[PDB]
């Protein structure tokens, strides 16, 4: 079969795949760039165009993207230079975690399936934050950034494109609700950004609302929903109210009480005291 592991593509060949760029091959607009579906030999495909200079350090950080290797990674196909920059993306069926959780139309998650989804998502974090020296960092974890297979797993979308963006033009990065509070306010970079936001998408996966929580023009974080709800006098029944009405009965209490004190942990004020990734993995494990 193939042994190669990234392929190069041309202007001329992504142009074809998607009828020069029309509008009806553009699946999405979400932020630095946009996103068209093509089918790329024999395999479908997701092009996201970013635009963006050609420099060499523009393209050590492009060697990142198409070096890394993991299961839990949503693989990079190929690249196209010509022009602006076109990342090619393997497709993923099913959609991401928050259409799942936030949408209707699919079938209620399992609660084993998102124990899974979320120890499937954080060895994804984990091979990031550990396979390389100096540290990367995904800098924008989100639900909307996991990916569901037909197999209900786990896979990090989207990875490096906000080092892409910043040196390549050297909210600007990142999503409400997912930001620490020495990041969103200082811009503070380190680890714990990804920690942070996913201790959100573990209380996403609990609660199925987003983490800002639609009186009104004020917004409310959900992790101050579960500050409010496991610092009270009961703090089982107040993270039984919190459940996603869609499981209904079916889940542990206390395997979603566990996952909850690991997403207390991870949204703590004080980055120094979030755990590792690699922590968040064990601590998963023990609940599949
Ligand atoms: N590799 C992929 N396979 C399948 N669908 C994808 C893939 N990448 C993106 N999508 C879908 O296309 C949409 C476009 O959004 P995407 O390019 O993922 O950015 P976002 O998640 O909206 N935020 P940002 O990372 O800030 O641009 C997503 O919401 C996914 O549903």
């Amino acid at each position: 079969i193939m042994v190669a592991k990234s392929t190069e593509f041309t202007y001329q060949e992504l142009a074809k795949a998607t009828n020069n760029f029309s509008l009806d091959n553009k699946i999405g607009q979400g932020g630095f760039g946009a996103v068209y579906y093509a089918e790329l030999r024999g395999e479908k495909t997701a092009i996201k165009k970013m635009d963006v200079q050609a420099s060499s350090e523009f393209l050590c950080e492009l060697k990142v993207l198409t070096h890394v290797h993991h299961l839990n990674l949503v693989r990079l196909i190929g690249y196209c230079v010509e022009g602006s920059l076109f990342l090619v993306y393997e497709h993923i069926d099913n959609g991401n975690l928050g259409q799942y959780l936030h949408g209707i139309g699919t079938e209620p998650l399992p609660w084993s399936s998102r124990v899974q989804i979320a120890l499937d998502s954080a060895r994804g974090l984990e091979y990031i934050h550990e396979h390389t020296v100096p540290v990367y960092i995904h800098r924008d974890v989100k639900s909307a950034n996991i990916l569901i297979d037909k197999n209900l797993r786990g896979k990090v979308a989207n990875f490096g494109l906000t080092k892409l963006i910043e040196v390549g033009n050297s909210r600007l990065v990142g999503t409400f609700g997912y930001m620490p509070p020495e990041y969103a306010q200082y811009g503070d970079v380190s680890p714990k950004i990804d920690v942070y936001a996913f201790g959100v998408v573990l209380y996403e996966l609990i609660t199925a609302k987003n983490a800002v929580l639609k009186s009104v023009a004020e917004s409310k974080g959900l992790v101050q929903l579960f500050e409010e709800a496991l610092h009270r006098m009961d703090p089982l029944e107040g993270l039984r109210k919190l459940v996603d009405p869609r499981l209904k009965e079916n889940y542990p209490i206390d395997s979603v009480l566990k996952m909850a004190q690991l997403g207390r942990a991870c949204t703590r004020d004080n980055p120094l005291l979030r755990p590792s990734m690699r922590s968040i993995v064990v601590a998963l494990m023990t609940l599949s």
